[PDB]
């Protein structure tokens, strides 16, 4: 599924996503805007053989288990296929936990890159929320 902006906005909101660990809702947003431009199907291989899924870009080095990435864990106790569903509770629920794990939103690459210090509030603008 490609979610809209606000669509997103308001699912990310309704699964207590808004200000979790002091994270504003725009910053969410953001970050899945340029993780996978809303497409919960977005996957990206890594250079260590790990896999980025869904519109967080979780990826399996830790977070998920795809059954092809040795060495690694399953910390959200979900097989990655779980994170491509046009549901997105089981990629709220693990980036919670990535969130808690100690740099905040910094986990996220490209939150550091292109969202941090930026008007994030202008990825709710306009939003029935
Ligand atoms: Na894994």
């Amino acid at each position: 599924k490609v979610f809209g902006r606000c669509e997103l906005a308001a699912a990310m909101k309704r699964h207590g996503l808004d200000n979790y660990r002091g994270y504003s809702l725009g910053n969410w947003v953001c970050a899945a805007k340029f993780e996978s431009n809303f497409n919960t199907q977005a996957t990206n291989r890594n250079t260590d053989g790990s896999t980025d899924y869904g519109i967080l870009q979780i990826n399996s080095r830790w977070w998920c288990n795809d059954g092809r990435t040795p060495g690694s864990r399953n910390l959200c106790n979900i097989p990655c296929s779980a994170l491509l569903s046009s549901d997105i509770t089981a990629s709220v629920n693990c980036a919670k936990k990535i969130v808690s794990d100690g740099n905040g939103m910094n986990a996220w690459v490209a939150w550091r890159n292109r969202c941090k210090g930026t008007d994030v509030q202008a990825w709710i603008r306009g939003c029935r929320l």
